């Protein structure tokens, strides 16, 4: 699943 990866990737670009 690649959905969970987005939750940390989202924080990276904050």
């Amino acid at each position: 699943i690649n959905l969970k990866i987005l939750a940390r990737l989202a924080k990276k670009i904050l």
